[PDB]
């Protein structure tokens, strides 16, 4: 089997993508977050608290024919952003375009913080990470991917995110049209639950190719590229006027400027992000100080290449017994 669905930036700034899952009989369509840095399928629900649904669309399991309470399993979640969210779990049949799998395991928000509450656009997330990370209590479950795995014409999905567009996400079958030159494959380590990886360096505009390894996770949730403040501060350095704020949070620059590419390693191979995709604009409506796409991990523990390096590429998630990275220029 196969699925294929498209996925569209949330807002003008591609802060997130949702992508329309089917969950029980008959189907409720909610537009979920696709998140590979993270494991657990959780949706807003009829038995989320009334006061933290603005707008969701959500999930009713009593009119779910399909629809099973997993006894006893109890789920919580804390996001890298300081988010979080809690319930119960149902299992239920889950169908992502066309690829459906049966007994998956739908973890139900009773709680949701208020950056949840706050964004109408996101009905739940789709954890695609490891199922190491799963969340559920006292039985971990296995998300949508490792479920359906086995039933899939190979063991991959892809992701293909659009700058300023839609995109898509592929289960199943590597979609040769989508994407330009070859595909370089890159080692993963599963140890920590992430699509953990090595990048062999970087690039700053023009400049030469600096050969270094930077460890990280290939995360569609996470909006930004987090590096090491060695490679960031070399990367703001060439924007005239950027500059780190301690008050907004991290590097902003001039919305005057014109920002430079930034390029990766994937071993011998190169991709490149053109500098509008490190634009996130002003930092408050109307302001002329603009937010940079690039930022520090130096807080965070781990180096995060999130959707803006990922969508300058066509990146497969090889779920295979080894698992391994591979990124295309498109």
């Amino acid at each position: 089997s196969t699925g294929s669905a498209t996925t569209t930036p949330i807002d003008s700034l591609d802060d997130a993508y949702i992508t329309p899952v089917q969950i029980g009989t008959p189907a409720q369509t909610l537009n979920l977050d696709f998140d590979t840095g993270s494991s657990d399928l959780w949706v807003f629900s009829s038995e989320t608290t009334a006061s933290e649904v603005d707008g969701q669309t959500i999930y009713t399991p009593s009119k779910s024919t399909t629809a099973k309470l997993l006894s006893g399993a109890t789920w919580s979640i804390s996001y890298g952003d300081g988010s979080s969210s809690s319930g119960d779990v149902y299992t239920d049949t889950v169908s992502v375009g066309g690829l459906t799998v049966t007994g998956q395991a739908v973890e139900s928000a009773k709680k949701v913080s208020s950056s949840f509450t706050e964004d109408s656009t996101i009905d739940g997330l789709l954890g695609l990470a490891f199922s190491t990370l799963n969340t559920v209590s006292p039985t971990q479950q296995k998300t949508f991917f490792d479920n359906a795995k086995a039933s899939l014409d190979s063991p991959v999905f892809t992701a293909d995110l659009g700058y300023h567009a839609p995109g898509t996400y592929n289960f199943g079958f590597i979609d040769t049209t989508a994407y330009t030159g070859s595909i370089t494959y890159t080692a993963v380590s599963t140890k920590q639950g992430f699509w953990e990886w090595t990048s062999t360096g970087y690039a700053v505009g023009s400049g030469t190719f600096k050969s270094t390894s930077i460890d990280g996770i290939a995360d569609t949730g996470t909006t930004l590229l987090y590096l090491p403040a060695t490679v960031v501060s070399a990367y703001w350095a060439q924007v005239s006027g950027a500059k780190s704020s301690s008050s907004v949070g991290g590097y902003v620059f001039p919305c005057s400027a014109t920002l430079p590419s930034f390029t990766f390693g994937v071993g011998s191979a190169r991709i490149v992000i053109p500098g509008d995709y490190i634009d996130f604009g002003p930092i408050s409506t109307g302001s002329s100080s603009c937010f940079g796409g690039i930022q520090s991990s130096a807080g965070i523990g781990i180096n995060i290449f999130g959707d803006v390096a990922l969508k300058a590429a066509f990146v497969v998630f090889n779920g295979a017994t080894t698992p391994t990275l591979g990124f295309a220029s498109k």
